[PDB]
């Protein structure tokens, strides 16, 4: 298993190096999305919490079609302002409750070390 924490200060930096393939290798669900919040990266973690099948779900928009739970200004209205402003690190609880049993998580949205893409980390609570 890769080992980087849930959190980690630098793991922007660590994850950079990560291909598909490694970030299943991670003890978190990790979802990669681009300025618009299209999915470039989901990994096994995030699958096993979510239901729906990764690679299915890559090129989805995660707002619009993926999951709509989001879509409101205490996620989605955060991740925008982080997008508009070049700049994004905040984590909160929430709850994942569309097509799926509520499910209460921990999220960590940041920017990453990558021009315009940002990462969304979830964990169970
Ligand atoms: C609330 O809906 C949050 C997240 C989420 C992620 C994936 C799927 O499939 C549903 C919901």
């Amino acid at each position: 298993m890769e080992h980087v924490a849930f959190g980690s200060e630098d793991i922007e930096n660590t994850l950079a190096k990560m291909d598909d393939g490694q970030l299943d290798g991670l003890a978190f669900g990790a979802i990669q999305l681009d300025g618009d919040g299209n999915i470039l990266q989901y990994n096994a973690a995030e699958g096993d919490i979510t239901g729906r099948d990764p690679k299915q779900v890559i090129g989805k928009n995660f707002f619009k079609d993926v999951a709509p739970c989001t879509d409101s200004p205490e996620f989605y209205g955060k991740f925008k302002e982080g997008v508009a402003s070049g700049n994004l690190n905040t984590m909160f609880e929430y709850t994942f409750d569309y097509q799926m049993t509520p499910t209460k998580v921990k999220v960590h949205m940041k920017k990453a070390l990558s021009g315009d893409s940002y990462w969304v980390f979830v964990k169970r609570v």
